[PDB]
């Protein structure tokens, strides 16, 4: 069956373990609500942080996820592009999926919304 | 349908959002060339950078493709290995295709030749 | 079937070629026993390391397994967290597999045993 990705991101106000664990969950949230995603579906998860982020790896908010501590995550630095939105989460959520690319909701929140296409 | 990761490297020679969009563009024209590969068969990709590129998001160039825009793209940085590549942009571009892992055609610009298996 | 990421994660002593290389085919071969994987079956495979590892693309000890030539791999920076664990080489390998999420066989080995869920 067809695999997709979903983007996310979101930006956090302070490097700490609450703000990017609270922002993090809250991105998560709203996409799972978005696309209906069932964790069983989901193949793996690439979380990925601004190199001013430093606190905590975003991955743990996933366990705050009832049903979602068999999701593989990893959790890599974004590249550091000169002028780029500071202060930034994103995610990579790869999830079996027959919902056309078109049709896919990404999801991008706070500071992030100008990231928007 | 099986899905499978084709990888792409090339290089710039300098550190501009124009080096960095041309060559990054010439890339991914090239494996879709090479791979005959649809937007729509795209599950998502990844680009990476050495940390001596910070000018642009290479992912921007993927926007310069006509009928890619609900491709999901994200942007990490490379680890930096001593007497690795400079200047280096990777992409890993995951399709939904039949053709075997030993043909699928992975592609090699610029100075990223030398990385050639 | 379905696509699935199997993690790793290990630890070095020092930044040298031959540990960094040793130690990550000594994960990847403890994840391929776990697992029974074939590397036909590997959709692609990513490789992180902290910011403290240069001497060598772990990637290369991909290249050292009989038959996983074809296999696509790229390298990636693992966000630098406040202490986190230190010389860490984690893997993300995608697969294609029958196996149930909860049942997928995750590893951990040297220092990072710490990080087992």
């Amino acid at each position: 069956m067809m695999i997709r990705g979903i983007r996310g991101a979101t930006t956090v106000e302070r490097d700490t373990e609450e703000e990017i664990l609270q922002k993090t969950k809250q991105l998560l949230e709203k996409i799972i609500e978005e696309n209906h995603t069932k964790p069983e579906d989901v193949v793996q998860m690439l979380l990925s942080a601004t190199p001013d982020l430093h606190a905590v790896f975003p991955a743990k908010a996933v366990r705050e996820l009832s049903g979602w501590q068999y999701v593989p995550v990893t959790c890599m630095q974004e590249m550091d592009v000169t002028g780029g939105l500071k202060k930034c989460i994103r995610v990579m959520m790869t999830v079996q999926t027959d919902v056309p690319q078109e049709q896919i909701r990404h999801v991008y929140l706070e500071k992030a919304v100008v990231l928007r296409p």
